[PDB]
């Protein structure tokens, strides 16, 4: 799908930008202005929320590829449960970003690709329909434009 294939080359990008070193571009310039767009706000996030990512990183104990495979079934009882807003859909990216960078360190890299997927998996299957109400990624970059 279209939004799938968009969303999926937006997080992996973000993700082996800050696990690794970026970047090998490729996609439209959708793609290309939200990827700017959550380097700006990723950046922030990370920041702001370290304590907490830093905290809910060590209740998921990563440790080995079998790991990263099961946090998508924390990550859907999380992000399905509440409200839907554009604050929080960045902040599980942001997230992402940080455990990423985590599996670079425990040497896990490999891993990063399967963990941008689930991300992806994540909010797509749970937020679809809400991401096409706000004209995708479209709605992304202007919600978060200061
Ligand atoms: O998430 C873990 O793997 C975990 C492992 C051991 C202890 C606590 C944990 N997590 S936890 O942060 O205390 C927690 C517990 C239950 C929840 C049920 C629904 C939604 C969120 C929840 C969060
Ligand atoms: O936006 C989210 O829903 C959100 C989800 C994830 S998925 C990792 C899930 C997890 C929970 C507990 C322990 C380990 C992992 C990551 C970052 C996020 N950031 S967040 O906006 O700061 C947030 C919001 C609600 C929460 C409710 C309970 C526990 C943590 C929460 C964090």
């Amino acid at each position: 799908d279209e939004l799938y294939r968009q969303s999926l080359e937006i997080i992996s990008r973000y993700l082996r930008e800050q696990a690794t070193g970026a970047k090998d571009t490729r996609s439209g310039a959708t793609s290309r202005k939200a990827l700017e767009t959550l380097r700006r706000v990723g950046d922030g996030v990370q920041r702001n929320h370290e304590t907490a990512f830093q905290g809910m990183l060590r209740k998921l104990d990563i440790k080995n590829e079998d790991d990263v495979k099961s946090l998508s079934r924390v990550m859907i009882h999380v992000f399905s449960d509440g409200v839907t807003n554009w604050g929080r859909i960045v902040t599980l990216i942001s997230f992402g970003a940080f455990v990423a960078k985590h599996l670079k360190t425990i040497n896990q890299e490999s891993c990063i690709e399967p963990l941008a997927e689930s991300i992806t998996d994540v909010l797509v299957r749970t937020k679809r329909d809400w991401l096409v109400k706000q004209r995708g990624w479209d709605g992304f970059v202007e919600f978060f434009h200061v």
